[PDB]
């Protein structure tokens, strides 16, 4: 009676000394996770598909702007021929 | 007496057993979660108002430059008239 | 031989509610770790530097074109004097 009532003991505290154990481990990995406090998401910051969007409207003005431009100077060379 | 320390045992066993559960879906929650590692934060990305204010600094001296070709253009066009 | 067991067991006991306010713990922290599936990384997101150098190579072509209209401006205005 006793002895059955020991060896269930024995099996608990091994079960009770591994859940110590996985708890450890546990803490340690949370401690490499981000906060949602700090980690930007889409409410925070674009995508690169965003930015890129974004920068390709701005490139193609560019080139458009320096189309004129080309022109432009060959207009003026006419002019002072 | 003995039937009262196997009912705690009984207790025991069950309560150890939901928390083998439980251990069991935090580390797969766990895993679910973004390592700060690899998260961008402040430290690393603009936000959206950040790019934001930049986009529309670029987007004015766009405009600028648009005004003084269009001006220019205009010039020209009177010159050869 | 009976009261030894009863405190072994008072002892495991004390154990578990320690264990079990652990959980507690744990499950709260990793309520705060952003997920995955919401966290921006190099696989979805530009760094400041990246802004940056894009932002830069933009600015240089704006540059470039204010320098290029004041150079035209000079000119038009001694063509026209």
């Amino acid at each position: 009676g006793m002895k059955q009532i020991e060896m269930k003991i024995e099996e608990i505290l091994s079960k009770i000394y591994h859940i110590e154990n996985e708890i450890a481990r546990i803490k340690k990995l949370i401690n490499l996770k981000a906060n949602k406090a700090d980690a930007y998401t889409k409410d925070q910051a674009y995508t690169k598909t965003e930015i890129n969007s974004q920068m390709k409207q701005i490139e193609w003005k560019i080139e458009e702007i320096l189309s004129k431009i080309y022109h432009i100077e060959n207009e003026i060379a006419r002019i002072k021929k």
